[PDB]
């Protein structure tokens, strides 16, 4: 199971069932949960927790220090939940003390080749980061979001649930939930209707969201004006509450 | 010896005469490597995969992996690489899918530069150049002598025409006709790869006919059907113009404008 | 032992006494590493290459490979890296070509982040930051304190001026004068790196002269020659404005407007 050409540190803690391929390093204070397959040529540094039925592909560096000059050797964490797929050459950095000292990844995420998850970034669940997506630092990606290949996300930006970025997008402002964004700089186009139909959203929920988009984007309203209009549609439909909450929590403005 | 003893060579792998495998490389089950092919160190080959003769594959490359685009994979899907190809550091090439071609296909004399991605069921021809971090989604066809500048992104099902050129950071969402130069995200047609025509020894008459051929398609408000009819005569006279017309004829999903 | 036994040290390699090399790293023929330098695991160092003192080179990096550039034909060319440089994961640095100066040169105190590329015959000075996946094509000069944000692409022969800044995903096809801030694909001149100047402690008087110097080049309908002639006075008075004027004077591909 543990290939004899792998270096497993004494401090490491590997649940039974765990596979580690040859020439992989499981470093000091790295936990791995049952069912997790670590590939060949993987560098795991801690303090790091990895959950269950994860797959980490060759040439990935999971749990290294941020090179960001605002990090001076403090003991910070990286947590990864269950049923994640981390592909070839992904880099995931641990937190910094300045924020919450944790980089966090939930469950059922698909992180494609050469993606970068910067320090203190929070990834939720069932997210897809397509090839070479780069999250700068303190980036929050809520559940089911999809970032197309070579999507760049500025420090501290929030990526809403069910949001979609087009290929080569450069995001400098929050993307509300359900919103599709394209280009450099990134601009709002539409709602992720396919994402809603994926979730078996009621036809009434999809209509409430279709309208909610117009309130925010295509009706000349300010953000405070728009939050007021959405407050009843949000009280009625939980799906709209997600959209409304993503705009409310966007203190640094929304992607328009 | 040619096979470094720190490399893992599966019993089912077939190595031909003059093959080199550098240290800590994996030659997985049902990988076939042809005559004089050099596998660097830290290379992962996964099968079923057929690599031809006098190829060079650099460190940190993953050649023959499964697409992550499916969660439950198919077997057997194949990867076929021809002769005299250069695959540089950190390149990812995915095998085909059971739904579509069941094969990713690369021809001969191609240069695939560092960290380029070739997605499931894509077809590369001959004498192509994929510059650093070019990424092909899935079922992309790159025809002979196409050059994609670094960080070019190509959407699923798109055709890259022969002798075409993409500018750095191009995001191609529709077919690029033969010879056409495209730039930006989203990609826009600018001109033709006259530089590339001269290097292939194209007659100046064939180049003048291709310049007029660009105007017919792009600059004179014609339907594609009208463009094809208007090009028919030039196309009969010059094989070079026929390559252009044929690339436009085969675009079901529209051309890059 | 500071040399991991699983590492490959070519007999012809010249390592200072306290050099570290992690497991499964290759220090090839005619590679020299100065005192304090830590090489991580899974690094390929190829020569002829000189690395100075107190450098750090992370896993999956390929430092000193031949350029795939077709004009190179296996000639004996060099890479030279100075002291106190950080080279992050999967960085690729190519040696030079005989057509230029047969050398790729990196100075001191540079931070080169994950999957950056430094093409043949590139010259990087001191205190530069190349953020993730920055790609320099070839013969690119990046002068002191320049910051290039992630996925910045730089065309062959482009000069990146001192204390210059490029935004996320910039595509630089023309020279970036010193202090100038550029964004987007293609790169556009926005203003000057005042944030960067103020922080490094530039004089109020100097910043004010650079602001007017910016106006002169960009905002007064002057051609480059008329701009340089107008700059003559302030260039004469202020060094910072001389660096600016000089970076314009040495621009071979034009300047980013
Ligand atoms: C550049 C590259 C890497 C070759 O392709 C992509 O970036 N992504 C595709 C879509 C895609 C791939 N896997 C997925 C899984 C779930 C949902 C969508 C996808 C795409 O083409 N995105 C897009 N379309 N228009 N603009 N950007
Ligand atoms: C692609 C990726 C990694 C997700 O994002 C970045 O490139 N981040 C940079 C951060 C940065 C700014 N200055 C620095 C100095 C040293 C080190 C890092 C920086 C940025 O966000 N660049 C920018 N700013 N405005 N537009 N693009
Ligand atoms: C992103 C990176 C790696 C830093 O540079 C490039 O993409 N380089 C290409 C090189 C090139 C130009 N002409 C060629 C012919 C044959 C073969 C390679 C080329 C380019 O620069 N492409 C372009 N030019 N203008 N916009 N994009």
């Amino acid at each position: 199971l543990i290939d004899p050409r792998a270096i497993i540190d004494p401090s490491a803690r590997l649940a039974a069932d765990v596979q580690v391929g040859p020439w992989s390093i499981v470093g000091a204070e790295v936990e791995i949960g049952e069912g997790t397959v670590i590939g060949p040529h993987v560098v795991l540094k801690g303090p790091t927790k990895i959950g269950k039925h994860n797959r980490i592909y060759q040439f990935s560096s999971v749990g290294e220090d941020t090179p960001d000059l605002k990090y001076k050797g403090e003991p910070t964490r990286l947590v990864i939940g269950d049923h994640n797929v981390i592909r070839e050459g992904v880099t995931i950095h641990r937190g910094t003390v300045q924020d919450r000292a944790e980089t966090t990844i939930g469950d059922h995420n698909l992180i494609m080749a050469y993606a970068h998850i910067g320090h203190d970034s929070v990834i939720g669940n069932h997210c897809i980061l397509v090839n070479n997506t780069a999250l700068a630092g303190h980036v929050h990606v809520d559940d089911w979001a999809i970032l197309s290949g070579y999507t760049l996300v500025h420090q501290y930006c929030r990526i809403g649930a069910h949001s979609f970025s087009g290929m080569g997008s450069a995001i400098g402002k929050d993307v509300p939930a359900y919103v599709t964004v394209f280009g450099n700089p990134a601009e709002a186009r539409s709602m992720n209707f396919e994402g809603m139909r994926r979730r078996g959203f009621s036809s009434e929920a999809i209509h409430a969201l279709r309208r909610a988009y117009k309130v925010v984007y295509r009706q000349g309203h300010t953000v405070e004006e728009a939050l007021a209009e959405l407050a009843e549609s949000a009280a009625q439909f939980p799906e709209v509450a997600v959209f409304r909450d993503s705009i409310q929590s966007a203190t640094r403005g929304i992607t328009r």
